[PDB]
């Protein structure tokens, strides 16, 4: 189970790294269009 | 301890997943903006 | 090792909140532009 659990959490945190580059990238595109 | 801890990562891959949602749904309304 | 594993999703619940936030900053600020 503590396995299994440490695999869960890898992967959630790559998946959130993911999301942040996403989100970043967003930001940027709206700033571009209102400061 | 290991059971709270899954619970913990349960409830987080839920919100995870609202957050994509959210984040997928900005993105395109982004997007309805500027290409 | 379930130590090591509560902490890592100690610090990601925190990395969660921050990103919550950017996103909700985010969706106000593309409000602004655009109902």
């Amino acid at each position: 189970k503590v396995s299994a659990l440490k695999e869960k959490v890898s992967a959630l945190k790559e998946q959130f790294l993911m999301l942040m580059f996403k989100v970043s990238a967003l930001k940027e595109k709206v700033s571009a269009l209102k400061e």
